[PDB]
This record gives C-alpha cells, sequence and structure tokens, in this order.
C-alpha cells in the first residue's frame, strides 16, 4: 500500500506519498522534494531524518546505532514507510550534535 508522508523540511512542510515497498528518499525525489544524501546506501549520516509520528522499516540502514534509532532517527535513503508518517528532514547536524 501507499502512505502519505508529511515532510517537515528546512524549506517548509511538504506532502508526498511513498509506497511501503520503496524508500522515502526516492519517492520524495520524484515528487520534487529534494532531500539531503550522499552514499544513498544506508551507511552514512547525510540523509538523516527524525520520525515524529508513524511507523517505518529502516532495517536496511547500518550507520545509526541503537541509541540513535531509539531517539527516532532514520536514514531516508533506506527507509520504508509502514503507515502515514510525519518526518523532520535535514537532521544530520542535530544527530551529530546529540
Ligand atoms: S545517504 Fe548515506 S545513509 Fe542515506
Ligand atoms: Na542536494
Ligand atoms: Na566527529
Amino acid at each position: 500500500a501507499f502512505y502519505n508522508i508529511t515532510l517537515r523540511t528546512n524549506d517548509g512542510e511538504k506532502k508526498i506519498e511513498c509506497n511501503e515497498d520503496e524508500y522515502i528518499l526516492d519517492a520524495s525525489e520524484r515528487q520534487n522534494v529534494e532531500l539531503p544524501y550522499s552514499c544513498r546506501g544506508g551507511s552514512c549520516s547525510t540523509c538523516a531524518a527524525k520520525l515524529v509520528e508513524g511507523e517505518v522499516d529502516n532495517d536496511d540502514q547500518s550507520y545509526l546505532d541503537e541509541e540513535q534509532i531509539k531517539k527516532k532517527y532514520i536514514l531516508l535513503c533506506t527507509c520504508y514507510p509502514k503507515s502515514d508518517c510525519v518526518i523532520e528532514t535535514h537532521k544530520e547536524d542535530e544527530l551529530h550534535d546529540m
């Protein structure tokens, strides 16, 4: 199924949908909502975001440790939505300065 993702970016709030079988980064990009990234493989911190509400499957990621995951951080390049979500983007620095 598809879920509606509310992206709270550094340039306002944007509404985009994403198939539960695809990554949020790719879905966002085709709907013209540019998000940060670099490796696009789940092993770095560039695409870091924070889950405000909703369920996701970000098990394909590998950079974030359990402490960061518990704090709701997710890497959008490898994150599947599992319900409607409200996500804050461009959180790499926040993550870095925890
Ligand atoms: S762009 Fe590197 S983990 Fe997402
Ligand atoms: Na960019
Ligand atoms: Na450092």
